[PDB]
């Protein structure tokens, strides 16, 4: 319950990137920067911190535990404003430091901009709801920065961690008790260029520190540490951070590899091992050659030195051969196979063969060859295994299973190898470290082209991965002595950590039938060792030779997977009910990652079955796939132009007719023949058939342990295919046609107050966008509703069911086909859509285009591997889209969601799945250069594209529009959902930040993350729990798209919106009623709730027939405000039944541009209700609350008189004018001081301690004693907080009424005194009007808000007596 003060201050540190303490050079410093920086200070400023040496900028760590508060005490020292902003869920509007239109008074905007030499208070309060709370890491990790400017303030050097953990851990110290260490490392870009001081920079530092200058980093050996990974650019870079030879554990993943984006930051934890240095090193292909990394080197403190188990258990101990004797050629290599099917022209008769006398005959590249002898006297397979081809040198390492890598270099150039998590014994180095000791305790890491050599590593059942992760982790090996140089030069292999998987010597596994290698390598020629062995020395045609041209350059990059380019000859081909199993990795000089789509089925991971994996730079992935279809299908990536429509695997999934192997070309070994036959899966050895590894008679010691031990202790068609499907079918009519649209709706009157905003790019573009419509046959559409505002340009969102079937008829109406691809579905050929060949005539090819004019049913089937797994969530989001050509279609518009939700969640609504709100936001960069509907030569430019305004023509889009993104409006403290997608804009990686607010994961149960990073490919279901009021934003917080146009002002409101607007009390004048039709002799005017009299509904003439047309009165409100529903009632004198049954309202904000639609609204199919009887109240709720001016309702059907008498429920404007609490009872009457509590001497007491709008009984009201002018009613609020609103009244005892009429206010500070409201534009006080009549309210409003806790009312002139009922409106500040 502490309070963690804290003092910061910026000042302008002269900065060069490195650290050097001497003096002939360290006076005449020939580099140096100018920087403002973060530095902590003792309590008022008169010392200053040590800060220690290895956090060179990264300034103050902050800090807390779940449920203390923070008052940090900002002092700019610096010459330019500034500010702080932190990432989670405690901001209020005056402690956020942001300063963006949020419609704030003056008070509220000092936080955003500190002035140059003055001080300010920062303060915020850590939720229950904020920190990790269960079995995320022991605490979690923040980065607050300044966000007056976030890229001028930034490369300036102006960042800090911080570090909020969980309830019981953190000491005084700012330490946690079992971690030894608390680590932060800030791996940045520092862009001097676009900084406070321009000066060009190729700076790749980290903490502030180039090429690795950074001071040795050093703790003891066989300890627990923990890291704090941040990462923060203006640019979008990536960070795959990589620690050598250790393991860490992140979100219960064992891995070895810890991945960053811009402006995010994580924690993780590692025991360290023996001593010995090691490096840190980023597997970026650009942070390498840039130079950034860090050093580890390992003390011995005499303290402890552990004993545990060395032998496997004694009994699985696999002693044997099971060692590999590699080694390294540079045989001929043919990127197209020997005389295979599908002939290439550009590599076959211009790069390997002697036709036309280009190269020669062979190429030089190097591969890591397999010798199964010790001698090296043969390889193991000259030809293949029917199925491999170059499936590389499988290096299964599972516990002492006697892994032994001989290596005999037969190269002409040294080389070496290296894996990947694998700690080294220091017998032999297996690395290629600097620090290479003497001949004593020698460490070799090349080898020279003619020698030999010895790696040593066996690895033991110490380091097996957590269950989560998956079953056979997979890790890369390579050449160690020059990376680029050598892998392409064709260097690497798979290295398996599997776990106790063996069987038998021979050594196979389980749980997985059939596996298959995969990576994605591509070789860059102008980069390998051998380049002159293709061009320099085996050629014919050097005459002039071919270099630094286009052509030549590009036209021997080879993009390959698995070195074969052009097809697998052989599908991949497969049984039904099997497990395959898949390995993935990914290298290649090149910066950019890959999406594989896996067109047909689908793959765990994490007990969730995703469909599209998005594999990093070298780092490999294993995943496992199950047969549970028939045809063919593929494995796909889709990038851009090299890889997009290149990188393709086909692999059927079929059997016929028995299981395929009868009379067919995939004769596998079970073999599937007569029962009675023998192969393959029984071999039954003496005792049994396959159990173990044979040992000792019996063994008893057959316990599995725990791991490490407890211790411390007309085209009018429909569907044809369910027919076996057998399912709860749910029917859509999907269609597709073009349409204008223009992305910036905030000059559509969203916040286009200027008048000279230029528009820099075209007015509108065609787009072609989905729609929906109502039947088979069409133009009876359906309008979107309130719901669907801010889909923006995604079609309808198609729901579904756990186990349901699907019918879609899509109908193209567009200039050119189209069709649909669902995503982790089932569905067959002829339910597809995509565009590759088939299995059939052209029967299962009517999907695969729908021509103009026409259309097609699509029949989807959503099984149990396609439903939301991980209990924790609800629904699963996924997208469909224009599958014919997929880059220029979803470029064009053609893109929405498809959710798929559990068992029961759908509602009498037409059944669609409903109960719990949901936003689903597709963040993406719209390029119009991509799109069908580009005219190229634009009215700006014609030679470029828009030369004048260069790469204007690419939109950040947020799910659509920019800057705008109506309709995103969430209550507080409500659980919404959020179905964030990206698969428009890959190569481009998005995190998502809200304001003010934490997201939340599921399955593992508990997830914040602060912030979520968007995969270009991943699909996301989170929950959000909505924080507090007011106009908040979203965005990316990557600097250089949030001002690009990614930031939409979202709103969240009052969680109590059910206060009356005027209507029944007095507020809204009779002023403002309207009617178009009328009935009698009842003026509208008369038309408010619980009104007596004679006349108590709306008319103005007479009708004389009345039953169809629909009449309407139209509400005025003067500004622009909240309604949450309606209050209906119904009329009579004594003897008109006359209630009305249903009724439809409008609105608008314009009083021209009305929206009909919230009667036959979202929720609604196509009707609304209303009343039942004469005058009983009855009310109705608009689920999403609807938000305008000018307010219209017409009643359709009623009895035999179509009146009515309305009563409206909003709320107010900034958005938290809640009740204090007074009639509510929240307030206790001990929170209430005045004068008197007259009294008479012939009957009752004047209580000024009643003040309740609206409640009744006895004196309820304030007369004061004596009548005077020097009366007043002081309310303490008992904590300071903003005051909006007041609303007077007046009292009278069964008599003649007496009442309050103008007022003045004072209030006070924290403290007891009493100060005068001057109006803000004046020199004296302010005066305000009070009530007019008995009964009827009065709303006064403050220009400024008084924030106080201490208030006084001032009765000035009055009628008679000093007596009114009072409430204020306020607001919960901290």
């Amino acid at each position: 319950a502490q309070l963690r003060q804290f003092y910061v201050a910026a000042q302008g540190i002269s900065w060069s990137y490195r650290p050097e303490p001497t003096n002939s050079s360290l006076n005449l410093s020939v580099t140096s920067f100018k920087k403002i920086v973060y530095r902590e200070y003792e309590p008022y400023f008169k010392k200053e911190k040590p800060q220690s040496t290895i956090s060179g900028l990264l300034g103050p760590t902050l800090y807390a535990e779940v449920g203390d508060i923070i008052k940090v005490h900002f002092k700019n020292k610096a010459d330019k404003p500034l500010s702080i902003h932190p990432q989670g869920i405690r901001y209020s509007k005056l402690s956020e430091g942001a300063s963006y239109l949020d419609h704030t008074f003056p008070a509220e905007k000092m936080d955003d901009a500190v002035a140059p030499g003055r001080e300010y208070t920062y303060e915020w309060s850590i939720s229950e709801d904020s920190g990790p709370t269960h079995d995320d890491p022991p605490c979690l990790t923040h980065i607050y920065y300044s966000h007056e400017n976030l890229i001028e303030d930034f490369n300036s050097g102006l960042i800090g961690p911080l570090l909020i953990c969980k309830k019981g851990t953190l000491t005084e110290g700012g330490t946690q008790k079992t971690f030894d260490k608390q680590i932060v490392l800030l791996f940045a870009v520092f862009d001097e260029s676009k900084s406070w001081s321009q000066s060009s920079s190729l700076m790749y530092t980290v903490n502030g520190y180039v090429n690795g200058t950074m001071p040795d980093i050093t703790v003891c050996a066989h300890d627990h540490i923990s890291w704090h990974l941040l990462g923060m650019s203006s640019g979008p870079e990536l960070f795959s951070i990589h620690f050598n030879g250790q393991v860490l554990e992140q979100n219960h993943h064992k891995v070895s590899a810890i991945t960053l984006v811009s402006a995010t930051s994580t924690t993780a934890n590692m025991t360290v091992g023996p001593e010995g240095k090691w490096i840190i090193s980023s597997l970026t292909p650009k942070h390498l050659q840039a130079g950034m990394q860090a050093y580890i080197d390992i003390k011995n403190c005499p303290k402890k030195t552990r004993n545990l188990k060395k032998i496997t258990r004694e009994q699985r101990r696999h002693m044997k051969r099971w060692e590999y004797f590699i080694a390294a050629e540079e045989v001929i290599w043919d990127y197209a196979p020997v005389i295979p099917a599908n002939m290439d022209k550009k590599y076959r008769s211009q790069h390997l063969d002697n036709f036309s006398n280009q190269i020669g005959k062979h190429y030089k590249k190097v591969m890591y060859t397999q010798y199964e002898d010790e001698s090296f006297t043969k390889h193991t397979v000259n030809p293949n295994m029917k199925e491999d081809g170059i499936l590389g040198p499988i290096i299964r390492a599972q516990v002492r299973d006697t892994l032994k890598i001989v290596f005999k270099n037969m190269a002409s150039r040294p080389y070496s190898i290296y894996p990947h998590g694998v700690t080294f014994s220091p017998y032999e180095d297996e690395v290629n470290s600097s620090f290479t000791s003497g001949r004593n305790n020698t460490m070799i890491r090349a080898v020279q082209p003619g020698e030999t050599y010895t790696y040593k590593w066996n690895i033991l059942e110490f380091d097996e991965p957590t269950e989560n992760d998956a079953q056979c982790l997979t890790r890369p090996y390579y050449s160690d002595v020059d990376i680029m140089r050598d892998i392409a030069s064709g260097l690497i292999g798979l290295l398996l950590i599997c776990k106790s998987r063996s069987l038998d010597r021979r050594g196979i596994q389980r749980a997985a039938d059939i596996e298959q290698q995969a990576v994605f390598a591509v070789f860059d020629e102008n980069k390998s060792w051998y380049l002159e062995d293709n061009i320099n020395k085996f050629c014919e045609n050097p005459d002039e030779v071919k270099r630094d041209d286009p052509k030549f350059y590009e036209s021997n990059i080879m993009s390959t997977i698995n070195g074969y380019v052009p097809e697998s000859i052989t599908t991949l081909g497969f049984c039904f009910d099997d497990t395959v199993q898949w390995h993935f990795c990914s290298v290649g000089t090149q910066n950019e990652i890959l999406t594989i789509h896996f067109t047909g089925h689908s793959f765990i991971y994490g007990k969730r079955h995703e469909d599209t994996l998005t594999l990093f730079p070298m780092r490999g992935e294993s995943v496992t796939v199950t047969m549970d279809n028939v045809g063919t299908w593929m494995l796909t990536s889709m990038n851009s132009s090299p890889r997009s429509k290149k990188l393709r695997l086909k692999f059927r999934d079929v059997k016929c007719i028995p299981d395929d192997d009868e009379d067919s070309y995939e004769i596998f070994e079970p073999p599937e023949s007569t029962v009675m036959a023998t192969r393959k899966m029984h071999d039954r050895l003496e005792p049994e058939d396959e159990e173990s590894d044979a040992d000792y008679d019996y063994q008893n010691r057959l316990a599995a342990a725990l791991g490490i031990r407890s211790f411390r202790n007309p085209d009018n068609i429909a569907a044809w295919y369910l027919r076996s499907n057998n399912g709860n079918r749910r029917n859509y009519y999907i269609a597709a046609e073009e349409i204008s649209w223009d992305y910036s709706e905030f000059v559509q009157r969203e916040t286009d107050i200027e008048d000279s905003d230029d528009i820099p790019e075209d007015t509108t573009y065609k787009k072609v966008v989905f729609r929906k419509y109502l039947d088979s046959t069409f133009t009876k559409r359906d309008p979107r509703g309130e719901y669907e505002e801010h889909l923006g340009i995604l079609g309808p969102i198609i729901r579904a069911e756990v186990d349901d079937v699907i019918q879609v008829r899509f109908k193209n109406l567009a200039s050119r086909p189209y069709s649909l691809h669902a995503h982790g579905l089932s569905y067959e050929k002829s339910s597809e859509g995509k565009t590759y060949e088939d299995d059939s005539p052209e029967w299962f090819k009517e999907d695969n285009a729908v021509q103009p004019n026409s259309s097609y049913t699509y029949v989807w089937h959503a099984t149990e591997r396609s439903g939301p797994e991980s209990p924790g969530s609800a629904c699963r989001a996924w997208a469909y889209y224009s599958a014919v050509n997929p880059e220029k279609d979803i470029h064009s518009g053609l893109i929405g969601p498809l959710l798929i939700c559990q068992k029961g969640i759908l509602h009498k609504d037409s059944n669609m799945p409903m109960d719990m709100r949901e936003f689903v936001l597709l963040f993406m960069t719209f390029d119009e250069k991509k799109s069908w509907y580009y005219e190229k030569k634009s009215r700006s430019s014609w030679r470029l594209t828009s030369s004048e305004m260069k790469k204007s023509h690419e939109f950040h889009a947020i799910n659509g529009m920019i800057y705008s993104l109506p309709g995103l409006k969430m209550y507080e403290q409500e659980w919404v959902r959020l179905h964030l997608l990206n698969i428009g804009g890959s190569q481009d990686i998005h995190v998502v930040h809200f304001h003010g607010q934490t997201l939340l994961e599921n399955g593992n149960k508990q997830h914040q993350l602060g912030v979520w990073p968007l995969l270009p490919g991943s699909f996301k279901t989170l929950e959000m729990k909505a924080s507090k009021p007011g106009w908040w934003l979203l965005n990316t917080e990557v600097g250089e798209n949030q001002r690009a146009g990614m930031q939409t002002p979202f709103l969240i409101m009052d969680r109590d919106c059910r206060m009356p607007m005027g209507l029944s009390t007095g507020i809204i004048s009779d002023s403002q009623i309207k009617a178009s039709e009328f009935l009698g002799y009842w003026e509208p005017r008369l038309a408010r709730l619980n009104n007596g009299g004679s006349y108590n509904a709306w008319s103005v003439e007479k009708l004389a027939a009345e039953f169809a047309s629909k009449p309407w009165i139209q509400v005025d409100m003067q500004k622009e405000v909240i309604i949450t529903g309606i209050q209906t009632q119904g009329a009579k004198h004594y003897l008109k039944s006359c209630y009305t049954t249903e009724f439809y309202v409008a609105y608008s904000s314009n009083q021209i541009n009305w929206q009909i639609f919230k009667g036959n609204s979202t929720r609604n199919v196509m009707y609304f209700n209303g009343n039942s009887d004469a005058s009983t109240i009855k009310e109705n709720q608009f689920d999403p609350p609807i938000v305008a001016r000018y307010i219209r309702i017409s009643p359709t059907r009623a009895y035999n008189r179509p009146t009515l008498r309305l009563e409206l429920q909003g709320c107010e404007v900034n958005g938290c004018s809640t009740p204090l609490g007074m009639e509510n009872g929240k307030i206790e009457n001990k929170q209430i001081t005045a004068s008197s509590f007259k009294k008479s001497w012939w009957g009752d007491y004047w209580e000024p301690f009643r003040a309740r709008l609206n409640a009744q009984g006895r004196v309820n009201a304030w007369q004061a004693k004596a009548n005077n002018n020097k009366q007043w009613l002081e309310i303490d609020l008992l904590k300071i907080k903003k005051i909006t609103a007041i609303i007077t009244q007046g009292c009278k005892s069964l008599s003649s009424e007496m009442y309050v009429k103008s007022y003045t206010i004072h209030y006070s500070e924290q403290g007891v005194e009493w100060k005068p409201y001057r109006l803000k534009s004046s020199m004296v006080d302010k005066i305000f009007e009070g009530n007019t009549n008995t009964k009827g309210h009065v709303k006064n409003f403050f220009n400024p808000p008084i924030i106080s806790r201490f208030i006084r009312v001032i009765p000035k002139t009055w009628n008679q007596s000093i007596a009114l009922r009072l409430e204020l409106f306020g607001c919960d500040i901290y």
